[PDB]
């Protein structure tokens, strides 16, 4: 699925993710854009290490969900990666709250360092009524 905008922004507020750990609505919203383009059935291999990152947050199969194929694998969200291209969010969010309970936090994905990170990220929630 393909969210629009706002409507992933309300998804997101219902899952409880606007200040989990310190981290706003808005800095979900501009990670998720810049990952996946809000889109949940994205998947993108790293033929460099052998690792598949899935879904809207895109985590990465090495540590996050198993997916069989990738080498020294661990599994934290203790889920399938298949769980992660569901239409239906809610794992992968519980996911990205178990992620960003480690140390680095939201810094984890090097895309919302470039992205994200010390800009003004208020137009990914504006007008959506969150």
């Amino acid at each position: 699925k393909v969210f629009e905008r706002c409507e992933l922004a309300r998804t997101l507020k219902r899952l409880g993710m606007d200040g989990y750990r310190g981290i706003s609505l808005a800095n979900w919203m501009c990670l998720a854009k810049w990952e996946s383009g809000y889109n949940t059935r994205a998947t993108n291999y790293n033929a460099g290490d052998r690792s598949t990152d899935y879904g809207i947050f895109q985590m990465n199969s090495r540590y996050w969900c198993n997916d069989g194929k990738t080498p020294g694998a661990v599994n934290a969200c203790h889920l399938s990666c298949s769980a992660l291209l569901q239409d239906n969010i809610a794992d992968a969010v519980a996911c990205a709250k178990r992620v960003v309970r480690d140390p680095q936090g939201i810094r984890a994905w090097v895309a919302w360092r470039n992205r994200c990170q010390n800009r003004d990220v208020r137009q990914y929630v504006q007008g959506c009524g969150v």
